C-alpha cells in the first residue's frame, strides 16, 4: 500500500527489490517487471573490465579523439589529447556517468554482445545489453533491449561487489568508486539514516526513467543490496527524484 501511494503521488510506475544480507530477509514490489536500466549498467561494465584485467593493467593509457565524444563527457572531453587509463575511466564513468567513458570500457571489452556473454557467464540471463550510450537511453514500452528487472540488477550488482565473481582487491575499487559517487545525492543516499555508508549508482532515460541502484551498510551488520526502479507513461515526461528518496524510507522501515 505505500509502495501503490507513491505510484500514485507522482504518477509513476515502481520497481523494488531489497535483500538484507544478514537475514535473507527481502522487500519487493513489481520485482520482476522490465525497465530500461539506463546509466545503472556502468556499474557491471566496471564490474566485467575489473574480472576481464588485472589491477596493474589498468594503469594501461587509452588515447581517443572528439570522435569518441559523445552528448555528456565532463572529464572525459578534458583529456582528448592526453588520452586516460583504464582506471581514470572508471572513475569517469562511476562517478560523474560520463557517456564517453563508458563507451571507451564497452570497446576495450568487446562492445554490448561482449558484455552480454559476461553477464550471462555470472548467471544473468535477464539483463540485456545492445546499444552504446546514449542511445541505450531510448527504449519504448515493450521492448526489452538494454532493459533489466530491479531483482536481476541487484542479484549482478551483489555477485561483483559482494561475492565471488571478483577477488577482494578488485570488489574494493569498485566499491570505493560507487561509495564516492557525485550524482546521487537526492536519490537512495537521501533515504538512508544518519551514519550509514551508501555505495551507488544513478540512471536516467526516456519515459521519465530514474533509476538507483545501491548497497547500503547499517553502522554495525551485513550491507542491504537495493534497485529502485521507475518509469511513466509519456515519451518526454520528466522525473521527480523525491520518489526514489520516500521508496527507499518505505524499504528501510519495512527492513528495520
Amino acid at each position: 500500500d505505500d509502495f501503490a501511494k507513491l505510484e500514485e503521488q507522482f504518477d509513476a510506475k515502481l520497481g523494488i527489490f531489497a535483500l538484507d544480507t544478514g537475514t535473507n530477509r527481502t522487500v519487493a514490489y513489481r520485482p520482476d517487471e522490465r525497465f530500461a536500466f539506463a546509466s545503472t549498467i556502468k556499474a557491471l561494465t566496471v564490474g566485467v573490465l575489473l574480472q576481464q584485467k588485472s589491477i596493474e593493467d589498468l594503469n594501461q593509457r587509452i588515447t581517443y579523439t572528439r570522435d569518441d565524444l559523445v552528448n555528456y563527457n565532463p572529464i572525459t572531453e578534458k583529456h582528448v589529447d592526453t588520452g586516460m587509463t583504464l582506471k581514470e575511466l572508471a572513475d569517469a564513468s562511476l562517478r560523474y556517468s560520463d557517456n564517453a567513458a563508458q563507451n571507451l570500457i564497452l570497446k576495450q571489452i568487446g562492445g554490448p554482445e561482449s558484455l552480454k556473454k559476461e553477464l550471462r557467464k555470472i548467471g544473468d540471463e535477464v539483463t540485456n545489453p545492445e546499444r552504446f550510450a546514449p542511445e541505450l537511453n531510448e527504449v519504448n514500452p515493450g521492448e526489452t533491449q538494454d532493459t533489466s528487472t530491479a531483482r536481476a540488477l541487484v542479484t549482478s550488482l551483489r555477485a561483483f561487489a559482494l561475492e565471488d565473481k571478483l577477488p577482494s582487491e578488485k570488489r574494493e575499487l569498485l566499491i570505493d568508486w560507487m561509495k564516492r559517487n557525485t550524482t546521487g545525492d537526492a536519490l537512495i543516499r537521501a533515504g538512508v539514516p544518519d551514519g550509514w555508508e551508501v555505495a551507488d549508482k544513478t540512471g536516467a532515460a526516456s519515459y521519465g526513467t530514474r533509476n538507483d541502484i545501491a548497497i547500503i551498510w547499517p553502522p554495525k551488520g551485513d550491507p542491504v543490496v537495493l534497485a529502485v526502479l521507475s518509469s511513466r507513461d509519456k515519451k518526454d515526461a520528466k522525473y521527480d527524484d523525491k520518489l526514489i528518496a520516500e521508496a527507499t524510507k518505505v524499504v528501510m522501515k519495512a527492513l528495520n
